């Protein structure tokens, strides 16, 4: 019914992984962050740049939301569950762990309410635990118009431009994404422009900062 | 009426002033961040934690507040007026900046409107950009139970340990600031601990980003 | 109602230090000496100087008084309270120590009379014990003339003859410490003097000896 | 009854120092002059260029002084008293130290008129001469707007750029002002400009000339 099209990006997180060190050195175990947090929180704020992602489809309208409430992907003995972290424009790394934490143990234990896993606008599923993932496809929960698949992380090399001219190379932690778009909704000029977005504020993690 | 007590603390500042420069760098004109957006978004997450410091007082009681709502104190040729930003937690700081660039216009311009000064839950009023201000106490705007000023940065001299075991001297760019409180609902242990995590925060501005 | 008037003085402590350690090493666990025990004698000693600090406001006269009984602030989960050490001039540290011990756990208890709080000649309030606190002021506890705010230590760079006549620098640890004064009762030049008298015995505590 | 605000500087005297020296020198006993004939000719220049922090409140108004006749605060045996010098813009530094030194005696002597005390329209206590003093507040001598209060002289480390791009360490000479200010006649603004112009004028006193 919904005809998917795939835009698959390359993002280095060598940046994001030492900011997360630095983070969770510091949290003396009041929490413990992992790299689906940072992702949430960059998802988030290109939701916020792009809103035509941020949308659903509905008989004869496209209804945009204003906020972003990200469903997260939960593997359970009884399979996939979406619970739903709300309002993530407004919290920070910290809420948004132990929320997914949570959730996620709730998930696990079967106690979650329906208004914990009905709704939501985009989703997230994230596989990266797994290294024989390098990438995937997911595809939509109707009726949001965008998922995100998130592959494990490789070493790449990458060109570096050495003092003497020399072009070395460096080894670059990457991890491959595919988003899934519903053409209906998102034609693939929005898709790449957003993506684009992603992949800027992911390399460039202090704009999650901002 | 009110039993002013004052706390000072020496800020560093070294890492935020680095911390700002990439921000405007990478701004590309979109933005342009001052100390005084790190200073507020601090004080707000400081508020959060230690919601005692933002409450005021009321006949017969505390009104604490779970909104952190910031005065802003800017002088106009009429003197002193406190724009308020609104739900300041949920803000990242280049909307704070935009809104109190903004607002500070509005203000000179005289086109405040009451709802945009009436209220407010702390103020804030910084100096610092008079090189003759090291350090000042403000007078609490009522009701609110606290208020801070920020002076000017000067460069001060402080023991580095050397890798031979000798002390050198750094030079550290430090600001002091001065918390006034309200006896009546704060006293000198909370101020102190709210003060202590101000300082933990500003210092270690990662921190800023949780 | 109290015309508030602030004296601040840096004090040197290294000498009080190694002092400090040499007893408690010598100690046997007998007794374990803080600072604070220094900064109670050497009070107790420049009141007796000074005596016309040593008094109290009441309705047309000033009652000086010959005993220096000296209320120590303790923060309890109740908040402020002034436990009493009486004729402070009689007692050696290992007493003051021991008394200020077993007061303040009687404060945190919740078990202490009224006359173990109600009355005392000067007070003091030591927040040292905070790193963010270098320096703040203290409202007067009424009846009482004066009350002396002391901060926490840091490290200052002073200058150092050295024996080529170049000026090295050496790192002294100071405190910071302010008396808040009731003008209507002690001016500025008893009270510079008595902050001289006490800046003189922390500096050489042989005199503390005397 | 008075919002009192406290406005803080530090103040190089290195210059000052070397200029009095020279004119100590080359008077040959026909004058004296301190640290202190040089602070109230920098006032008095200050309050020209600020006439708003020279004047009084009075009942529904500001009462601004074409004059600034600086009473200056004298320690007795039976306190504090004021003399005036008045005029002080038209008088050079010999008739100002001969002038204080003389109402001085006659302070001391119980020999000042009425006229000699009353009035004034900006007062000036200097403590300086202790060197237990580092920073001190002053009470606002009614019905007179501000009110300088003057520590003693200490060394601080200061930066220095050496010729090999090093920084080395110079240490200056600096004595703490703290000026204290009704807020229902001057606000912040003027004070921290007056601040300014103070600093301005004792920092370059060629300035002083003019």
């Amino acid at each position: 019914e919904n005809p998917h099209f795939f835009v698959t990006s390359e993002l280095s997180v060598s940046k994001l992984l030492k900011l997360r060190q630095a983070l969770n050195s510091s949290a003396e175990g009041r929490y413990k962050l992992s790299v689906n947090d940072f992702l949430i929180k960059a998802i988030a704020v290109a939701c916020k740049r792009v809103p035509a992602v941020n949308s659903s489809w509905r008989d004869g309208v496209i209804r945009q939301f204003d906020t972003v409430d990200v469903s997260v992907a939960v593997a359970t003995p009884t399979g996939l569950i979406t619970p739903i972290v709300k309002g993530v424009e407004a919290k920070g790394l910290e809420t948004i762990s132990a929320t997914v934490k949570e959730l996620a143990k709730k998930a696990r234990d079967g106690k979650l309410k329906p208004e914990d896993y009905q709704g939501g606008t985009i989703s997230i599923s994230n596989m990266g635990m797994n290294p024989a993932v390098e990438r995937f496809t997911a595809i939509i929960n109707p009726p949001q118009a965008a998922i995100l698949a998130v592959g494990t992380t490789k070493k790449v090399a990458v060109p570096v431009e050495n003092e003497d001219g020399t072009t070395g190379v460096e080894w670059d932690d990457q991890i491959v994404v595919t988003a899934s778009f519903d053409h209906k909704v998102v034609d693939g000029a929005v898709g790449a422009e957003w993506m684009r977005e992603l992949k800027k504020v992911v390399e460039n993690p202090l704009e999650l900062l901002l």
